[PDB]
């Protein structure tokens, strides 16, 4: 039915039990229903197009799972899915998990398949207020470990690769002091933030603009500079001996 | 019907329930309706041409989704969509999400597909007052993380690429002190800015 054009989703029961109903679905508008009290404490929350967080806990059990099998991912043809990219894109849209290149896990989300080299960025906005009151990211430490995946990633995405490139360059010529000032990141509110980017220190305050950029190293003088620094230590030892 | 020329949008119900109605649509003029109280608390807001923010929250649930499947994007032939560009252009016009090159996420919006090298600029004007009173960008921190995507982008779009070009130039000749003064940005009101 998903591929047919209109997803209705019906399902009867063994004893001729009738469970199919009708949601508001001109194209998309979810499918929710929550029965409680002496009857059948069961809430069936169903989302369309994507796979929104279906938080639902019952007696002695708690379910909050995106869940989809690699076969379903395939069956999602009439949905957003075809080659590799679309598969992954379908994941972070609904399900998750697919270690390809860079990854970012945060706020009950997971980002997969994106080559850092291909100037790829990742982001995952937080959940909602009712989700927090429910549990969400349980405890800070819990979030720490879950987020640790990003720290290891960044170290394996840029911090390591670049080191090898520096080696390639130094295997030809190169000059390098610029790997001794800063690299930083950003901090600050909209319209008044600090978007630092390598040797580009800017900070447009609420009513003031701060900026700074510097220049260093040049093959012949870089070595000569380093040599100078190491020589001063010699003189120090010399006067120390006397 | 979208391709046929006039989008009416009808849909009956299993038990012969009648749900199709008629909006004001000479070409475009939306389709809104909000039923409440002991009857059927359901408001169906439908936009035409583009995919405006359909904010709508009900008992125990809240929906505010552009939502469109890659198949719908394709079906949007009689709408604004054909090759790659138009697809992306159709996205930021209605739906969203498509990491191509530069990206800017802000005020419940998303900008996709635009090569910085091709002197491409991105922009996304804020929402409306009633949207704020509803929730909008919930809390500042929330907006920070959502916007962090831009910081990483700019660093990967210009801050990194240029560094390599400087290397290419320095591999021939070059002189370079100009990478030690400033680069800045703008600040100020119209007709009196910096």
């Amino acid at each position: 039915l998903l591929n047919l054009g209109h997803d209705p989703l019906a399902d009867r029961g063994q004893k001729g039990t009738a469970k199919p109903l009708q949601p508001s679905a001109p194209r998309n508008k979810t499918r929710v229903v929550s029965y409680r009290v002496p009857h059948n404490a069961a809430v069936q929350v169903y989302d369309y197009r994507a796979k929104r967080a279906r938080v639902v806990f019952g007696p002695e059990l708690v379910t909050l799972d995106p869940e989809e099998q690699f076969t379903v991912l395939s069956l999602s043809a009439g949905r957003p899915k075809r080659p590799h990219a679309r598969r992954a894109l379908c994941l972070l849209l609904g399900p998750d998990f697919f270690t390809d290149v860079i990854t970012i896990e945060t706020a009950d989300h997971a980002r997969l398949q994106l080559q850092l080299a291909y100037n790829w960025h990742f982001e995952l906005k937080n959940r909602n207020d009712p989700a927090e009151a429910a549990k969400l990211f349980s405890v800070p430490d819990f979030v720490g470990d879950a987020c640790k995946a990003i720290a290891s990633r960044v170290r394996g995405a840029v911090a390591s690769v670049t080191f090898d490139d520096f080696h390639k360059n130094s295997a030809r010529i190169i000059r390098m002091a610029v790997f001794g000032f800063e690299m930083s990141e950003d901090t600050g509110p909209d319209g008044t933030l600090l978007p630092k980017a390598r040797d580009q220190a800017v900070f447009p305050q609420n009513g003031l603009v701060v900026s700074s950029v510097d220049v260093q190293s040049v093959e012949p003088v870089d070595q000569r500079t380093r040599d100078a620094l190491q020589r001063s230590v010699q003189l120090a030892i010399e006067i120390t001996t006397n």
